[PDB]
């Protein structure tokens, strides 16, 4: 449990999803251009008006927490106050606008991450800089700031850009999010993250800490699954794939060591398949089995068992095996698997009548074959459904991806792809 922080970290969350702002900006720009967004606001009693036709909206770094920082360059427009009109062509404001997850009234099972403009009684829109180009000053700046907010709030219905769609239900049930937060992150580009938990546990004490390495190797899209979810949903149903028909998922379980970590144990005797040694078949039994993450990217497997001589069951061996099995993702054939240990360790104890050399020779062979059989069977393949995983819950701009680029095990399990 000491090595919990030494690899990739979900920081107490279950599944973390990320997208590059470079990717989002592409779609946001298309959205602003295609819809020819203009904001008007008028107040005849107070003799004020404003018109803004936007060049673009562009996300930039520096956004705090659950705000995006954005530039909203105005290509043309004006405001008018005390019989004075001010030209807004070439004015380049920097705002911060809150994102929130919104309900869809005809579908409880999809949430959408969108801009939240709030109201005059909150700060869901903040003015960072009135004009990055330095053209507004004094009274002009003061009135512009007021009228900009007026115009944004009044024209809130015009902006429905979907940053991400979130599926409450899905084909991959173990991913279904119960609670979720948005966080913007600035790497040493910029990253938009959604942090999720898949149960109703208390999140009020979790921070908005996120591991920027989720979008490492210049990845466009990524996700990080907790150690515990990886063990439960990717390892538990595959570790016994080479152990024969009598050893299956139901013989094992995950022991939790925190909300986000755990290890795997057997819950019953593991009845190995029959092994033919000379003329007879022999049936090893594994009584204790443990499996935990080791050095972030390996499984350390410790087990104890015995094997009795068929037809002479009084004669038997105890054995113990310790195997270290490294995760590999082959980027060519798309297989994700745990390698067989090339240098496993073992020990054994024979139980034989003193001086019985015949039984010794038989037991020696049976014990060796049993240990080698088990050692060779401890490596196994994951099901590669990684494109489906990255498309299951969060679709950034409601778009699916097609290409996974990297798959890493480092405490958490990280799938990265192209947008």
């Amino acid at each position: 449990s000491l090595y919990k922080k030494a690899g990739m970290n979900t920081y107490g969350w279950d599944i973390v999803y990320g997208c590059s702002k470079r990717v989002v900006n592409k779609h946001l720009k298309e959205y602003i251009t295609k819809n020819n967004i203009q904001f008007l606001y008028s107040n005849i009693d107070k003799k004020q008006e404003i018109k803004m036709v936007f060049d673009n909206w562009e996300i930039i770094n520096g956004g705090s927490s659950n705000f995006l920082r954005i530039k909203t360059p105005i290509k043309e427009g004006y405001f008018k106050v005390r019989n004075t009109t001010v030209d807004l062509s070439g004015i380049n404001p920097v705002l911060e606008i809150k994102l929130d997850f919104f309900n869809d009234i005809s579908n409880p099972n999809i949430k959408e991450l969108k801009f939240n403009f709030g109201s005059e009684s909150n700060d869901d829109i903040k003015i960072i800089v009135s004009d990055l180009n330095g053209n507004l000053q004094e009274e002009d700046e003061f009135y512009f700031n007021k009228l900009l907010i007026n115009a944004f709030i009044q024209n809130e219905k015009q902006i429905s850009y979907i940053f991400a769609s979130l599926n409450v239900t899905s084909d991959i049930e173990w991913m279904n999010p119960k609670q979720f937060k948005f966080v913007y992150y600035s790497p040493t580009d910029g990253y938009l993250f959604i942090l999720s938990v898949v149960t109703n546990r208390d999140i009020s004490k979790l921070s908005a800490n996120v591991d920027g390495n989720i979008l490492g190797n210049n990845s466009e899209v990524g996700l990080l699954i907790s150690e515990k979810l990886f063990l439960q949903n990717m390892v538990l149903s595959r570790l016994s794939s080479n152990m024969g028909s009598n050893i299956n998922k139901n013989n094992f379980e995950v022991i939790s060591t925190s909300d986000t970590t755990g290890r795997i144990v057997n819950n019953s005797t593991l009845n190995w398949y029959g092994l033919k040694v000379a003329a007879l078949y022999y049936y090893p039994k594994i009584n204790n089995f443990s499996m935990q993450l080791f050095e972030g990217n390996k499984l350390k497997i410790s087990l104890r068992g015995l094997v009795r001589l068929t037809g002479l069951e009084a004669v038997y061996s105890d054995f113990e095996i310790q195997s270290i099995n490294k995760f590999v993702y082959n980027s060519t054939n798309k297989k994700a698997y745990f390698e067989v240990d090339k240098n496993p360790t073992s020990s054994y104890k024979y139980h034989l009548f003193p001086g019985d050399l015949i039984s010794l020779a038989v037991l020696s062979s049976v014990t060796h074959w049993s240990i080698k059989s088990i050692e060779g069977a401890l490596g196994f393949e994951l099901i590669n459904n990684f494109v489906d995983l990255i498309n299951n819950t969060i679709k950034w701009n409601n778009l699916k991806i097609s290409q996974v680029t990297n798959v890493t095990l480092n405490v958490g399990f990280c799938i990265q792809g192209n947008a």
